């Protein structure tokens, strides 16, 4: 519907890291919104799908890279996951899932030690996020771009 972008701050295996979060709500209530963001047949829609066991502790990789694991997985709220890529610090993720009323307020954090990264990141997945809210590049360099001038005036300072 609508995004607030911030930063947090992160104790994660690679160090203290800052951290990249977006919060947006969506006018589906939190089982399916769950569903949408875990099960691979739907992530599969919007976004790469994940493969390896899909359960707590288990490990995640997606085609063209990132893989991880699966450190925490509180359905229908809570996933967190390690984030490995190749020239790149490990980071963390973690969606959150609140029920507003009969819709839900997503919350997506990724922190990394990487100032560089936090741009990067921040960018990428409200590109993905984009296809989640469609679930439920000339123009996209644009709104790249504008996006990435956000999450850097937030990063300075």
């Amino acid at each position: 519907q609508a995004t607030e972008r911030a930063l947090g701050r992160r104790t994660i295996p690679a160090g203290e890291a800052r951290s990249i979060i977006i919060r947006q709500r969506y006018d589906a209530p939190v089982d399916e919104v769950w569903s949408a963001c875990t099960d691979p047949n739907r992530i599969n829609r919007w976004f790469i799908e994940p493969k390896g066991d899909l359960r707590e502790g288990g490990n995640f990789a997606l085609q063209g890279n990132a893989s991880g694991d699966i450190l925490r997985c509180e359905p229908p709220r809570r996933l967190t996951i390690s984030w490995v890529y190749e020239g790149k610090p490990d980071s963390e993720v973690e969606l959150r899932l609140s029920e507003e009323g009969d819709g839900t307020l997503l919350e997506l954090e990724h922190a990394t030690t990487s100032e560089q990264m936090l741009v990067e990141v921040g960018v990428g997945w409200e590109m993905a996020l984009d296809f989640l809210g469609m679930f439920i590049s000339p123009e996209m360099m644009r709104i790249s771009q504008e996006r990435g001038e956000a999450w850097a005036a937030l990063v300075h300072s």
